[PDB]
């Protein structure tokens, strides 16, 4: 049921050598991948090398596999293969800038986990699946499209050559899955309300415990959020565009309610193109802001992403007042 990668495809992805001008700004937590689709994949390479050494990987099964995430991504226009290594990229921007935070079993973890983050999305909500009445909604009843995405990623790594954690002895093995499982969790939006809430809570209390795994596997959960949504705190041009991509898949689900006689919710109805700006600035406040104002708090040198949010957020109130 899996999609592997030519040989000539892989093979050419260790060939691959990032150009010495998008150096400095790949760390900058800003940065937009974009521009450079030939090199998205030997971008995550890069990273990989930069963040957790040269060699924790074997050349060759890492780029097997990232080739084979690769082909394992729809063509959408928004949770498709630029989606998952930009959420990669945001995650090494993080992870680089809080250096003695996270363990190797970590960042390789998560790392690898963004770039699986939202495999094979079709390009439907959960909402849209469960609520009539699909097969993987069928078997998987909450969090339908994330736990899809971890068995995809799953199966990816079992096939031959593939399984790029192979080394690793069998309980640090089945403990980097623990890390990918919960990772890719944690993008189900639905959940992030709560664990935001209890996030907030813990710091408050002086209660916050990075000792602790499950105030870990929280910390990293609001992380994993954060990145998904960094579309938000990409310079503005940057921004408008991955938004065009994001309202094309939800008015591509409202269209197939629409074909049913059902009102989709306004977010994903293209009968409300300049509602838009509105709904996003809401959105910022209610979900953006303080996805990073958390996650500032708890790492601060993540601050760049808030102030990038605010930045974007009040081009959008200048949108709505109309100026820009
Ligand atoms: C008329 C309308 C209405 C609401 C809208 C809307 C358009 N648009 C959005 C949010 C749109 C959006 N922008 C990025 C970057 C996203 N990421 C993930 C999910 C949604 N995202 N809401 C919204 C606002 C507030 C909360 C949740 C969703
Ligand atoms: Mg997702
Ligand atoms: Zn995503």
């Amino acid at each position: 049921h899996m999609s592997i990668c030519t040989s000539e495809e892989w093979q050419g992805l260790m060939q691959f050598t990032l150009p010495v001008r998008l150096c400095k700004e790949i760390e900058l937590f800003h940065f937009d991948i974009g521009p450079f689709e030939n090199m998205w994949p030997g971008i995550f390479v890069y990273m990989v090398h930069r963040s957790c050494g040269t060699s924790c990987f074997e050349l060759e099964k890492l780029c097997r596999f990232i080739m084979s995430v690769k082909k394992n991504y729809r063509r959408v226009p928004y949770h498709n293969w630029k989606h998952a290594v930009t959420v990669a990229h945001c995650m090494y921007a993080i992870l680089q800038n809080n250096h003695t935070l996270f363990t190797d079993l970590e960042r390789k973890g998560l790392l690898i986990a963004c770039l699986c983050h939202d495999l094979d999305h079709r390009g439907f909500s959960n909402s849209y699946l469960q609520k009539f009445d699909h097969p993987l909604a069928a078997l998987y009843s909450t969090s339908t499209m994330e736990q899809h995405h971890f068995s995809q990623t799953v199966s990816i790594l079992q096939l031959e050559g593939h399984n790029i954690f192979s080394t690793l002895s069998s309980s640090e093995y089945e403990q980097v899955l623990e890390i990918i499982r919960k990772a890719i969790i944690a993008t189900d939006l639905a959940l992030y309300f709560g664990n935001r809430k209890q996030l907030e809570e813990m710091y408050q209390t002086g209660s916050l415990n990075l000792n602790n795994q499950s105030h870990r596997d929280r910390v990293i959960g609001l992380m994993m959020t954060a990145c998904d949504l960094c579309s938000v705190t990409k310079l503005w041009p940057v921004t408008k565009l991955t938004a065009n991509d994001i309202y094309a898949e939800f008015w591509a689900e409202g269209d197939e309610m629409k074909k049913l006689g059902i009102q989709p919710i306004p977010m994903m109805d293209r009968d409300k193109k300049d509602e838009v700006p509105q709904g996003q600035l809401g959105f910022y406040n209610a979900v953006a802001i303080p996805c990073y104002t958390t996650l500032t708090q708890i790492l601060p040198p993540t601050e760049p992403l808030l102030k990038a949010c605010r930045d974007n957020l009040s081009q959008w109130e200048k949108v709505i007042r109309g100026e820009e």
